[PDB]
DNA sequence: CACTCTACCGATAAGCAGACGTACCTCTCGACCCTGTGCT
């Protein structure tokens, strides 16, 4: 809107940071796919499905 | 028929050991030996 705020704001420059925690690094999703041999199973991680 | 010395099955603890330990998730990195015996 243009308008004035209310409040003042604490506003400058700090450092930060970029943390290797990305969200795309771990978004999963399973439906079906592969089992553990033995147990038949979900298997484990991400990485594998 | 008053005694006191050993037999008992009891209970006592005793030291023993053996037995247990949040959840879910991401990734990287490393994984036998020793000696008989045929080959050439």
């Amino acid at each position: 809107t243009g308008r004035k705020l209310v409040a003042q704001v604490f506003l400058g420059p700090t450092y930060y940071q970029r943390l290797k925690h990305l969200v795309d690094d771990k978004i999963h999703a399973r439906a079906r796919g592969p089992v553990q041999i033995l147990t038949r199973q979900p298997v484990e991680g991400r990485s594998r499905d």
